């Protein structure tokens, strides 16, 4: 490949954390065009074809429209990273709008769903599968009453091979089809995904749920649900056929992309009691999946900063006369020199992303490189911090300050976090009980990642 990323592009903002890679706000250097950006690492993910057969459906993808799927724009492969450039939404996830409005009934989930089936039936037309649809997948256009939903990753799961990291793993138990966990599967496997969220949009609550992933997983694989909870009560009957249609086992006798457009529920609520009931459990879902995640992003946040201090320190000694003090350009080499040995950054692109990136650590900090290193990487860390105490506050609905150990148990849980180890964590910080603030729930993390 002989076309450069950084030559076209420059890195202004971090996005967010997306499947197989970091997201990047990004502008062309010419036109002022901005995009949204995966960068995927070549180490860290493992490519599960072959160079043609990933160039081929990149030229594929670009050539597809849909206002339901997300727009791919270009593709660049430096020596250790893929770069996906395509379209920037703003409007944010799904479920993190439902959360917000007051109101939500049938008629706003049919609109929501007949969206998904649209993008699904189109990529479904043209060969193409997803396999891990979810909600975090499903992103809102931009912050309007009209907002379409563009779903995201369409593709990726067939070039590359999914993370065993819990901190990945998150929340994808629930969506998987049985199908994909044996081996043997096609396109309807997008149905049962997308029947799985119907059935979270209508009642609030997973149908495969389970205190941890494996107990998803068995739930799942077994293939068993009810409509016994009192939510939906409230719910039509062809909601529920449209959901037994999408949530059949055998996935020859499931309903298709398609076929599920022509369905009445589709059809009726797209030409009725709110559901309260639904968006209370939604609210909770939501702030139940972010804090487990904030957790486990805040623990791998500690542990990458922890071996990147120690490692910055080395290189600063080797390149120190002995008083401890560096220049800017020795700093930047140094700083650069890490990257080289630990990879490029997802925020800092090219060497002037890395020269601004010193240049705003000098202004708070001949300087003491002992120094810089505290500032430099509790920068890194910023992001991981400030979201957890964010996602605690979120999940703290009542503003009691603590959260109980029923719901410690919940969120660790999400987290696959053992029963006996957090239980044995809680004594050491707190000896003297049923529940933590803050301050202890942050130093129970610090200790389940040896700090
Ligand atoms: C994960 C977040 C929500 C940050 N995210 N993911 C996004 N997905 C994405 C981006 C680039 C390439 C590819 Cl293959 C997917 C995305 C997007 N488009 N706009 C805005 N936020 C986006
Ligand atoms: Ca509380």
């Amino acid at each position: 490949s002989t076309a450069i990323f950084s030559d076209r592009y420059k890195g202004q903002r971090v996005l967010g954390k997306g499947s197989f890679g970091e997201v990047i706000l990004c502008k062309d250097k010419i036109t002022g065009q901005e995009c949204a950006v995966k960068v995927i690492s070549k180490r860290q993910v493992k490519q599960k074809t072959d160079k043609e057969s990933l160039l081929r459906e990149v030229q594929l993808l670009k050539q597809l429209d849909h206002p339901n799927i997300m727009k791919l724009y270009e593709f660049f492969e430096d020596k250790g990273y893929f770069y996906l450039v395509g379209e920037v939404y703003t409007g944010g996830e799904l479920f993190d709008e439902i959360i917000s409005r007051k109101r939500f009934s049938e008629v706003d989930a049919a609109r929501i769903i007949r969206q998904v089936l649209s993008g699904i039936t189109y990529m479904h037309k043209n060969k193409i599968v997803h396999r891990d649809l979810k909600p975090e997948n499903l992103l809102l256009e931009s912050k309007s009453k009209d907002a379409n939903i563009r779903i995201i990753d369409f593709g990726l799961s067939t070039h590359f091979e999914a993370s065993k990291k819990m901190k990945d793993k998150i929340g994808t138990a629930y969506y998987i089809a049985p199908e994909v966990l044996h081996g043997t599967y096609d396109e309807k496997c997008d149905v049962w995904s997308t029947g799985v969220i119907l059935y979270i949009l209508l009642s609030g609550c997973p149908p495969f749920n389970g205190a941890n992933e494996y107990d998803i997983l068995k739930k799942v694989e077994k293939g068993k649900y009810t409509f016994e909870l009192p939510q939906w009560k409230k719910v039509s009957e062809s909601a529920k056929d449209l959901i037994r249609k999408m949530l059949t086992y055998v996935p020859s006798m499931r309903i298709s992309a398609r076929d599920a457009l022509d369905h009445e529920w589709i059809q009726t609520y797209t030409k009725v009691p709110s559901l309260d009931n639904a968006i209370l459990n939604i609210r909770q879902f939501q702030g139940t999946q972010k804090l487990a995640q904030a957790a486990l992003l805040y623990m791998g946040s500690k542990l990458t900063s922890q071996d990147e201090t120690k490692e910055l320190t080395a290189i600063f000694h080797k390149m120190d006369n002995g008083d401890g003090q560096l220049d800017r350009a020795e700093l930047i080499e140094g700083y650069k020199e890490l990257m080289r040995m630990k990879g490029q950054d997802a925020s800092m692109l090219d060497a002037s992303a890395v020269e601004h990136e010193v240049d705003q650590v000098l202004d708070a900090v001949y300087i003491e490189y002992s120094e810089f290193v505290t500032v430099a990487m509790d920068r890194k860390t910023l992001l991981s911090r400030e979201r957890l105490e964010r996602a605690f506050r979120m999940f703290d609905s009542d503003n009691s300050g603590k959260i109980s150990s029923t719901e410690l148990a919940t969120i660790f849980g999400v987290s696959d976090v053992d029963s006996e180890t957090w239980k044995s964590v809680l004594s050491e910080v707190d000896k003297n009980d049923g529940e933590v603030d803050f301050d202890e729930f942050q130093q129970m993390l610090l200790k389940l990642c040896g700090n």
